[PDB]
């Protein structure tokens, strides 16, 4: 079985078609969840909720009477949101107030790793007016996101050729090519509908995940890499605010130079990668991105225990590799 | 808005699924549409219409109280409650008992031409045990109606490189992959996955139309042709019980082969195609699909015509030039 949207909005001013959607949908009694920072966009009647409640407390017979649940605003908002839809067994609509990550229309909840599949969200309504005045940094980090739908497709070849894992080439080239027109527009352009053509990949993505029915045309080894570094932050209480698809960027920039090294066909991937990234503006070192160099070299000789997901990092990279790796892609 | 559907089930027995789903929708009424060959597969206590008697006289406040349309069956009876549901404005469920077509999941609307866009279908449920049984010639026609994804976005981009008609490079080779594997698939395999792997590209390009917005995808030149056949059989009165995919496919061979002439990157595509359409029988000739050559022609000359629709064609093949191309390409 296959879970998709049924409706998918991307325009200026979408979010006054939210009780167009809901009324196509038979829907009448929405809890919305969003930010602090969020929250002026959220203009109705509708109660609101804030992500940090929910999340201290998760379990609930408090939320009997709505028959859907709107998640408004960044990636924490839409998480949290989906995955409350799916503990209240009813719809969830993703209003996204930027382009940050591939969650947006997603079928996966991360609210705690490991991160596990639900619905796709049932409509998806962005704002392209909304989210082109959102906080640069965040679309600067949408295309973290994006470009590692590059790596994610070359690790699950990989896995399918050396691991005989399931495969579909369909939705691997989709998926694929949603990166490659981004990165092409980012490398050709003036970045005058950049906010619009991310979104629209960003959506795509989630899309090409449901119908695989598997994270794998969107996440591989350089979502390990970041996952990795979550887990290290938490535990030295570092206190770094590195955003995830920031974090997947750098990550992608790696993992598509290994993947280079073992496939002269792919030459010059990891430099377009960068390049693209750098376009954008989106963090392309340990430095720019807050780490000092031995969180990320840890990072990658943990990154491929962070789940059991056979990538290009194969049985994992020592200490020593990790370094040089880190060293010639310019991350450290 | 992109309208796509919320669930897909392709699996053997997923006809038992129908309660099930409906209920997930929130539907509880609906009004089933069917074929005087299928009812035996409609199990259940709904109303039953078949689809001749409701098309003769179209035109209707005697279907005011349903909320939704299940249309059950072949091309024809999924292609005439979809249709009904867009005129009622209630969500359209799709089960078919073949795999001849891609008006499965598609938005398409193909009563008479030209046809329009409505809304892709909220639910597919494909029951790969009954379609493994259906007659083999309508899933030998299936592998014509998927060829054609080739063609058809071959002519969308050179619409949008002569005339800069929109694209989305993207879908285009989503749709295109999907007709690649499974051309592969036929190619390679014993073929007793068939059915299973021609529904799945059949429900994909549907996916693609709604996600592009447009037929663009899945429909080009040679479907032009398929319309002008269409056209003929109804103008000379022929009684000729050819299928739809069966003249897409053949068309598809044709139009591969005029794009072949102008790049010869593609040389050989065609015979690739007759290939596959070979290898589960689905004709590759004029007289294999009951016409005589002359109809061919005539058909191929007035393709260009039948919509206002840029494809390799241009502005249109003279007599002797569509007797060339069919006769180059074996047709006749
Ligand atoms: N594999 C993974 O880990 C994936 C995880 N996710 C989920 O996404 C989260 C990351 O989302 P991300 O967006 O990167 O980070 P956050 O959701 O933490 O967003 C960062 C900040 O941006 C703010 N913000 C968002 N939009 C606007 C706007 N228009 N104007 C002003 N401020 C705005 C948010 O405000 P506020 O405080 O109001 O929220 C938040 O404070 C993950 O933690 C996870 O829950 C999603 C996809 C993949
Ligand atoms: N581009 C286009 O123009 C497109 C058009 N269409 C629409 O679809 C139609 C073509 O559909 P197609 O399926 O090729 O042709 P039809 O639906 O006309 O015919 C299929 C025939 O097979 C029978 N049948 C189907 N499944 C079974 C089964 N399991 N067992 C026994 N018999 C079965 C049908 O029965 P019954 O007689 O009971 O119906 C019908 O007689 C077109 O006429 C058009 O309306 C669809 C997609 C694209
Ligand atoms: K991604
Ligand atoms: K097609
Ligand atoms: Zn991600
Ligand atoms: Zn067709």
């Amino acid at each position: 079985i296959i879970v998709t949207p049924r409706y998918t909005i991307i325009e200026d001013g979408a979010i006054n078609k939210i009780e167009e959607i809901l009324k196509k949908l038979n829907l009448k009694n929405p809890l919305v969840i969003t930010g602090k920072n969020t929250k002026k966009y959220c203009r109705f009647f509708y109660d609101i909720v804030y992500y940090d409640e929910i999340l201290n407390n998760l379990e609930l017979k408090k939320y009997t009477a709505y028959d859907c649940v709107i998640g408004i605003g960044g990636g924490r908002s839409i998480d949290t949101g989906k995955y409350l839809a799916y503990k209240l067994g009813i719809p969830f609509i993703s209003v996204p107030t930027t382009a940050s990550n591939d969650g947006i229309a997603s079928p996966i909840v991360s609210i705690r790793q490991p991160s596990f599949m639900v619905d796709a969200p049932i409509a998806i309504i962005a704002d392209t007016e909304i989210i082109k005045k959102s906080p640069r940094r965040l679309l600067s980090a949408g295309m973290g996101d994006i470009v590692s739908n590059i790596t994610a497709v070359l690790d699950w070849k990989l896995a399918y050729k050396e691991k005989g894992e399931k495969y579909s080439e369909s939705s691997a080239i989709f998926s694929k090519t949603i990166a490659k027109e981004l990165i092409s527009y980012v490398l050709n352009s003036d970045l005058s509908e950049y906010h619009n053509k991310l979104v629209k990949a960003l959506v795509g993505s989630g899309i090409a995940i449901a119908i695989a029915n598997s994270s794998r045309p969107a996440s591989g080894s350089e979502h390990l890499f970041s996952h990795a570094l979550d887990k290290l932050k938490e535990e030295y209480n570092l206190n770094i605010n590195s955003l995830h698809g920031e974090q997947c960027g750098i990550g992608t920039i790696m993992m598509s130079y290994l993947h280079e090294k073992e496939n002269k066909k792919l030459s010059g991937l990891h430099e377009k990668i960068k390049m693209s990234l750098k376009k954008v503006d989106a963090p392309t070192t340990a430095k720019e991105l807050g780490f000092d160099e031995d969180i990320i070299i840890e990072a990658l000789t943990m990154a491929h225990k962070i789940r059991n997901r056979w990538t290009i990092l194969r049985d994992g990279l020592s200490r020593e590799e990790a370094r040089k790796l880190a060293e010639e892609t310019g991350v450290i």
